[PDB]
Order: C-alpha cells, then sequence, then structure tokens
C-alpha cells in the first residue's frame, strides 16, 4: 500500500524533499499502528529519540502547530539520512508526489536551492501523514507595493501627473509571510531608488497597520540615503505587535524639480523588500521582492510673445491660475523681462486661467484664457494622451515630449482717424 501528498500553494523552480520518518500501517482513521524508525532519520542519530513507537505516542494527539511537534520538525532537520529521501520538481500551484511508503514524512525545500532567487523563500519544515491528502504548504514570502497619491484624490496607484508646486505623497505597503510566526527573528530592509528629477523632503515615516489602526514606528527602524533611501531594521521580532496579519506602511513626500523629465518617459522610482527567506535553524539568508515602481508625469506650458508682424515682442508678464472649485487662485506668476518666452515647467491635468498681467508697451491686453490639461493614464500606469484645449485659443501638443506650446499674438491700437 502507498499513498500521496498533495502540496498547494507551490511555485515553479523548488526541489522539495521528504524524509521518510516513521514507517507503520494507517488505518482509515489515519492512525498510525507498528511504528518503526524510517531510512529518512540517520541510524546514528535514532538513540537520540528513543523508541520510535513510544516517540509516536508521545506525539499522539497534539495539534497540527503545537509547540512540541516543531520542536521534533527542528530536531529531525538535524539528523536526515539520503537513503529515506524523496526529490520532486515543484510545479506552479500543486505539486503531488506519489508512490511514498506508509508513516510520517518530513518535508523541506532542498539546501541551497533558492539562494538567491527573487521573491522565494524556503517552507518552514512540515511534518506529514502520508494519506492522501492536499495539504497547503508552509511557505509564503513578504510583498510590497510601491504607490503614488493620485493627483484628483484620495487613493493610491502606481502612476500619475503632478505639478511644480504639489506635494507628491509616495506610500509603500509590505505584507508580511504567513509563516512569520515561525522565525525567531527576522530581517527587514527596504530600499527605494527614490526618483532622478524629484526632491526628497525627508518627512519619511514608518507605520504598523492592522485592526483599521496605525501606530508610527519610525525610531525602531535606520533610515539612511547612503545606498537608494534605505529603511531598515535588524530583526523585526523585537517590535512585539507586528505579525503575520501586520502590514508595514512607508510614507514620505517628495517635490519635481524644475528638471524633471517631461512627457512619456515619467520620473520612474523603484523600490524593494529584503527579508529572511528561511525560517529553519535560525537561518540568516536573505532574499529579495521584485521591484515595485512608480511613476510621476509632468508638462511644460510654453508661451511665446509675437505681435502681427510676427517679430517676437519683451515685456509681457503671465499668472497662471488653477480652478480648484469655482475659485481660480495663483499657482505662477513670471514678471516681464526682455524674455519673449515663458515655461511654466511643471504643470498636469486640470482647469487653468492665464492672465496677461503685464502687458508690453504700445499693444492691447489680451482677453484671460480659459484651458484645460488631461491625461489619459492606462492601467498599466503609462501615459497614453495628453490635451490642452480652450474656448478662445488653440494648443499644439507633443505629447512624447510633454510640450504644450501657446503663441500669443500681441496686436497694436486703433490710430484712428478725425474729421
Ligand atoms: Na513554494
Amino acid at each position: 500500500t502507498t499513498y500521496t501528498i498533495q502540496l498547494t500553494g507551490t511555485s515553479s523552480g523548488h526541489v522539495y524533499e521528504l524524509y521518510h520518518i516513521f514507517s507503520g500501517d494507517l488505518d482509515a482513521n489515519n492512525v498510525l499502528t507498528n511504528i518503526e524508525w524510517g531510512a529518512g532519520v540517520a541510524i546514528g542519530d535514532r538513540a537520540k529519540f528513543g523508541d520510535a513507537s513510544e516517540k509516536a505516542a508521545s506525539l499522539s494527539g497534539k495539534q497540527n502547530d503545537s509547540s512540541e511537534v516543531k520542536a521534533f520538525a527542528q530536531e529531525l532537520s538535524n539528523s536526515l539520512s539520503a537513503a529515506g529521501r524523496t526529490r520532486v520538481r515543484s510545479e506552479q500551484g500543486t505539486t503531488t508526489i506519489s508512490g511514498l511508503k506508509p508513516g510520517y514524512y518530513l518535508i523541506k525545500d532542498s539546501n541551497g536551492s533558492l539562494d538567491n532567487v527573487k521573491g522565494q523563500a524556503y517552507t518552514s519544515i512540515m511534518l506529514q501523514v502520508a494519506k492522501d491528502t492536499t495539504i497547503a504548504i508552509k511557505s509564503d514570502v513578504p510583498t510590497l507595493t510601491k504607490q503614488v497619491k493620485a493627483s484628483n484624490s484620495e487613493n493610491y496607484i502606481s502612476a500619475t501627473d503632478y505639478a511644480i508646486w504639489d506635494t507628491v505623497p509616495f506610500q509603500i505597503t509590505v505584507t508580511l509571510p504567513s509563516n512569520y510566526g515561525d522565525f525567531s527573528k527576522y530581517h527587514f530592509s527596504v530600499k527605494d531608488s527614490m526618483t532622478s528629477g524629484m526632491i526628497n523632503n525627508g518627512d519619511i515615516q514608518v507605520y504598523l497597520q492592522q485592526g483599521g489602526s496605525e501606530v508610527a514606528i519610525t525610531d525602531s527602524f535606520s533610515i539612511t540615503t547612503n545606498n537608494g533611501l534605505t529603511v531598515s531594521i535588524a530583526d523585526l521580532k523585537t517590535l512585539p505587535n507586528v505579525n503575520e496579519n501586520s502590514k508595514i506602511v512607508i510614507r514620505y513626500t517628495a517635490r519635481l524639480k524644475d528638471s524633471a523629465t517631461l512627457g512619456t518617459t515619467g520620473n520612474s522610482n523603484t523600490a524593494s523588500l529584503t527579508y529572511s527567506n528561511n525560517p529553519n535553524n535560525n537561518a540568516s539568508t536573505t532574499a529579495q521582492t521584485l521591484d515595485s515602481r512608480a511613476t510621476v508625469y509632468t508638462y511644460r506650458l510654453r508661451l511665446t510673445k509675437v505681435n502681427e508682424r510676427q517679430e517676437r515682442v519683451a515685456g509681457a508678464g503671465f499668472t497662471l491660475y488653477k480652478k480648484i472649485n469655482n475659485q481660480y487662485s495663483e499657482v505662477r506668476k513670471i514678471e516681464a523681462s526682455s524674455s519673449s518666452t515663458f515655461d511654466f515647467y511643471g504643470i498636469k491635468a486640470g482647469d487653468y486661467k492665464l492672465v496677461e498681467s503685464t502687458t508690453p508697451a504700445g499693444y492691447n491686453t489680451m482677453k484671460d484664457i480659459e484651458f484645460t490639461i488631461t491625461s489619459t493614464i492606462d492601467s498599466t500606469g503609462a501615459l497614453t494622451d495628453m490635451t490642452s484645449t480652450s474656448a478662445t485659443a488653440t494648443f499644439e501638443t507633443d505629447v512624447n515630449r510633454g510640450y504644450i506650446n501657446l503663441k500669443v499674438v500681441n496686436k497694436q491700437g486703433a490710430l484712428l482717424p478725425n474729421t
């Protein structure tokens, strides 16, 4: 008679090892009788545990995740033999091992099979009776998601647009693995590349989030800028209210430089978590999550001041307004100079009004131009389209470079005839 173990929640690219711990006879109620040591336990190390039947009897009835069982699992891990080993290549989702001799098996990932492999982790060492059932593998990784607050709402997303006058809030959400409780200690280091075209405001806070509440835990972390923006704690177990269901949230703000990337390329940052990847035998190996990217788009509104003779004209000055409600309020003001060109570097989608606050000598003051910018960002976070339209004016756009160009034509007054 042989048996089957099926592991759910498995990933591709693993080699699971089953070590035969106890032999015996399994009945219909999954009671194991006539127990001897399997070949999975090294003959030399069997004396340390004693008689097999009595050792089985000592554990009989104890809960699945009790302390006595997990202690035996760890002790066994140091007492294994290849003579009772079955190795199986993993599959994504479900991994099945059949043709097993009756009895008790220890399951683990193969030693060194996952070193420096991103987004993976060694399973907590399992003990299973082979009994034709499916069991969830006791293996899981933390996740990290980097997001930025939407320009036009409170919700956080992968990509948005912002202006030079805005504060740009970022949020990094970390989940912990379901088997966080099995670790004696847990290395936790978040690295963020930060954004090339932005200045970090240095207002970083860390939060323990669970049960609909947040507690600031910022002082427990080492926050450095020697190698990206790194938020680290040597051992997250030192924070005793952090558990498998806890979320760690990092929030900071930033502002665009006036050299920020314009258009479709955008201003991106990547972040990843470095985490303890093996809960067994107080291992201190680490692995990294895949990068999580956020992107911030911005544009450049250029005015070119000309007259009807198609000459460039100096001495104009423009005040840009943004509409918050019905209320228009000033965001930028370029005074009159010897320049005929005006760059509002760092503008986003929204409703604006443009006012010629200084008129050049010997020309009519233009009427105010109310206009609207739109950004089309697809669900991948990529900027697809941008527009700029007015009732009483026309713009030229280059969505790739992120240019919005307005030609303002100065008209001279009327030299009126007398009679
Ligand atoms: Na796995």
